[PDB]
């Protein structure tokens, strides 16, 4: 429940929009110089979406053990972040779940804005759900993010009836999910906890059109009033995590709906740990997204 030591010495150890996301990619690298990714096969490719082609990759795991696609959405604010940067995160949960992973470099703001991102995560979502006779799977999909991917993985779920596309299961890594409301956690861990009080505000002006857009439900798909019916739901937080009370009462909130729901607390943690493999709980959350899945297909 204190700050876990090696995030202490993390935290203590530490202008230009292209270059922003140069440093965001450096940090990402140098966290994998410094403890490797397991080898795994992948291969390039484009999907077709309503709005562009979206790069993805397909990981394959050494040994398929689980049946259903997994659908992962990078996170970084909107605005950074990409493929290469969550290899390390990727890489592990192929391994570990033994699950064929589609990894998906969707449209960054401010360049596209809400809800580009929103409409191409589907259209990957569908298309994954499409090609999964052909790996040997089941159609239904599992969805999953980190922290803004979280938010697109989370809204995908939500919209997933409407568009008539299959998930078997939604993993939520310590979600943005309500942008409206001021939590506890957003007050008492509002600066020096890696991300930001002046991040999350200048990530919300690059990604959505007009303030407004903060109420709209696929900007923050906590506000959405009836959860019955969604995906069975893990949702991972951080204690020191401004993010922490919007992703533990969203899981309380679906749990009272119906929804098969696995909600864990990681104490002594920050916000982004399952992309920093220096962190020995990163692969703990990996087991427990294998554990949970064990339990869904
Ligand atoms: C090896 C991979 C490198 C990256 C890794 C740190 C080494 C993890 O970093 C993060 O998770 C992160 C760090 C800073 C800023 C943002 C994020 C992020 O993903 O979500 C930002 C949230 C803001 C509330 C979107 C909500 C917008 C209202």
């Amino acid at each position: 429940m204190p700050l876990d030591p090696r995030v202490e010495q993390f935290l203590a150890q530490m202008l230009s929009l292209a270059e922003a996301r140069q440093q965001f990619k450096q940090g990402a690298l140098l966290l994998d110089q410094m403890v490797p990714p397991p080898p795994v096969d992948t291969e390039d490719g484009t999907v077709v979406t309503t709005h562009g082609p979206v790069r993805i990759r397909r990981y394959i795991p050494d040994r398929l053990r689980f049946s259903h696609p997994l659908v992962f959405y990078h996170g970084g604010g909107f605005v950074f972040g990409d493929i290469d940067t969550h290899h390390g995160l990727v890489a592990r949960l192929c391994q570990t779940v033994g699950a064929t992973v589609i990894s998906v470099d969707y449209s960054l703001a401010p360049e596209a804005k809400f809800p580009v991102p929103v409409a191409e995560c589907i259209d990957v979502a569908r298309w994954a759900a499409h090609e999964a006779p052909g790996w040997g799977l089941k159609p239904s999909i599992v969805v999953a993010g980190d922290a803004a991917g979280g938010n697109l993985a989370a809204v995908v779920s939500q919209r997933a009836k409407d568009e008539s596309l299959p998930i078997a299961a939604q993993l939520l890594f310590y979600p943005a999910l309500d942008m409206v409301h001021e939590t506890p956690s957003k007050r008492d861990f509002a600066r020096g906890y890696l991300l930001e009080a002046d991040a999350m505000q200048w990530f919300g002006e690059q990604y959505l059109r007009t303030p407004d857009d903060v109420s709209h439900p696929w900007a923050s798909p906590a506000l959405s009033p009836d959860l019955t019916g969604l995906p069975p739901a893990l949702v991972i937080t951080a204690e020191y995590d401004p993010l922490r009370d919007e992703g533990e009462a969203y899981a309380e909130a679906l749990r009272a709906a119906g929804v098969p729901t696995e909600q864990i607390r990681f104490d002594g943690m920050i916000h982004g740990f399952m992309t920093m493999p220096i962190f020995p709980q990163m692969e703990a959350a990996i087991e427990a997204v294998a554990r949970f899945l064990e339990r869904i297909d």
